[PDB]
């Protein structure tokens, strides 16, 4: 039935989900290894951290060029391959490599792995977006996001479960397989990878030019260029402060008290991992249904706005306690701004851009609106730890506190898109002139 393919869709938001956001996992493991002593160094590890999503803009142009240029034949299977290899080239790191050298190479190795990411992340909201054309087409694509969350989770469930595996060992003193922790966690991700793939296989100028003069004709009207506008800002500006946080959770549990002085190399990897499976589990992945049993009663744009606006509030709370109270407080205050994430702006953004458009330009505009928003994730990702040394922890959250209310005001140039088919609205109004 028609229900089979939509999980194949899940899934692979879940793999790449799972990719993304495993690296906030793996940085504290290379640290223990190869810099014992001091951090990872600031600007190597953002490179780290946005290579994932530095290539997975890359991926999605380029995987367009040529699905565009060859057809959907070519694409589909392709993909998933680049991530598998690149996982495996960034799991076999040679372990007798310099630290730096050890980074640069998973550095590399993930900006491939961005770019095999970003094949599957935008084909999949038009498959659909475009087959349901009914009111029940919002709770389909927040089911299919949905698996965003769960990628965070089995990692961070992942996570504690290996770590635990090695307490003995680890507590005998072989602190150094850790370094084969760290590759345990790319590495099981192969496992439905391979799994998918048996299953997904068991006049061009002129063209181009022709509908780049209706786009330009179409987003020349005020009332219908406002609706990319605001589709590429809320994209945008939410995933700065989103991939910003999520890719170095672990690095502002540090700032709470999840990392002290007292106990030795299990302790801390164990608390630490304690710390990331609380807040992916009460508040990252939560978020997601409370979107989805709402969004098509409460409308996108209500949820936006509180979204917007209510992890904004926990942004400033950090910002301005974080260093003058105690671990508790802090602690809840950021998982309600991780569940107010998917329970807002982070689900809405992506369902908006793909109901705002009429299918005629709909590749375009959601394509331009989800390279916006990765466009977002690469900036806070590629400065997150370079600025919190510059200018401090607070100082960053303020930041992405001002991006939020931008993000609250931006969301009033949206149309309402809940129970409205974008192609009947563009053809009534063409009728009417």
């Amino acid at each position: 039935p028609q229900i089979k393919l939509v999980l194949l869709a899940g899934v692979g938001f879940f793999l790449d989900a799972y990719d993304l956001f495993i690296i906030n996992q793996v940085a504290p493991m290379l640290a223990q290894v190869y810099f014992p002593k001091t951090g990872l160094p600031a600007q190597r590890q953002d490179l780290m951290k946005a290579a994932a999503n530095i290539g997975c803009v890359v991926g999605q142009v380029m995987f367009g060029v040529l699905g565009d240029s060859f057809g959907r034949k070519f694409v589909y299977g392709k993909e998933l391959i680049l991530i598998i290899v690149a996982t495996i080239f960034q799991m076999s790191a040679p372990s007798h490599w310099d630290g730096n050298r050890v980074l640069t190479w998973i550095t590399i190795c993930r900006v491939f792995l961005g770019i095999g990411i970003g094949g599957d992340a935008p084909m999949s909201a038009t498959v659909v977006s475009d087959r349901a054309n009914i009111h029940r087409r919002g709770t389909l694509l927040c089911f299919i996001f949905a698996n965003q969350g769960w990628g965070s989770f089995v990692g961070s469930l992942v996570t504690i479960v290996t770590i635990s595996g090695f307490k003995h060992r680890l507590k005998s003193g072989h602190t150094h397989d850790v370094d084969k922790a760290w590759r345990i966690l790319i590495g099981l991700s192969l496992i439905p990878a391979f799994g998918t793939l048996y299953q997904r296989l068991t006049g061009v100028i002129a063209s181009k030019k022709a509908h780049w003069q209706e786009f330009v004709a179409y987003f020349s009207t005020w009332n219908h260029f406002r609706n990319l506008l605001g589709s590429m800002l809320g994209w945008f500006l939410v995933d700065i402060a989103f991939y910003g946080i999520n890719l170095n959770q672990s690095v502002v549990l540090a700032q709470i008290g999840f990392a002290g002085k007292t106990g030795d190399v299990y302790d801390k990897l164990f608390q630490l991992a304690t710390g990331n499976i609380i807040v992916t589990a009460l508040g990252f992945l939560p978020g997601y249904y409370f979107t989805l049993f709402l969004i098509d009663i409460v409308g996108r744009k209500k949820l936006q706005f509180m979204g917007f606006i209510m992890s904004g509030l926990f942004l400033a709370i950090l910002a301005g306690e974080i260093d003058h109270i105690g671990k508790g407080p802090l602690l809840a205050c950021f998982t309600f701004m991780q569940f107010f994430f998917n329970f807002g702006a982070n689900t809405t953004t992506f369902i908006v851009a793909a109901e705002l458009f009429p299918t005629r330009i709909r590749a375009s505009a959601h394509g331009i609106s989800a390279a916006a928003g990765k466009c977002g994730a690469i900036l806070s990702s590629l400065v997150f730890n370079q600025l919190k040394a510059k200018i401090g922890t607070s100082a960053v959250l303020w930041i992405f506190f001002s991006t939020c209310i931008l993000g609250f005001i931006s969301t009033f140039l949206i149309d309402e898109t809940m129970g409205v088919d974008p192609d009947e609205k563009d053809l009534e109004e063409r009728r009417a002139r």
